[PDB]
């Protein structure tokens, strides 16, 4: 019993597989619906130009941190 | 020269063929990227259920009308 199934999938097809510096990556979105093929992230660059990354990239478990962490600052 | 491949093109998979209500119907936008392997209709109802609508149907027909005029009111 499905429900909602006519939905937009976002998805994506490729992936920004060059260092794209963190300055450029205004904020990240993880998509992983269960309707794509393959999960990604949103990177948000600064000109909106939403970059899929895989996440099983070694500059994206980087850059993909500090917009895990550039929303609220934390304290000590 | 490509230019920003690793986009994440929202797409759709199936398309709610059942006459839904232009009431349920809050909004639409058309979804065509030329990426995605299909067209369609991001119907988004009032529960912001985006619903991919085939556009060659006849109730979306009617239905994306009132929708392509329920922004501004034109006068005579």
């Amino acid at each position: 019993q499905p429900d909602a199934i006519n939905a937009p999938v976002t998805c994506c097809y490729n992936f920004t597989n060059r260092k794209i510096s963190v300055q450029r990556l205004a904020s990240y979105r993880r998509i992983t619906s269960s309707k794509c093929p393959k999960e990604a992230v949103i990177f948000k660059t600064i000109v909106a130009k939403e970059i899929c990354a895989d996440p099983k990239q070694k500059w994206v478990q980087d850059s993909m941190d500090h917009l895990d962490k550039q929303t609220q600052t934390p304290k000590t």
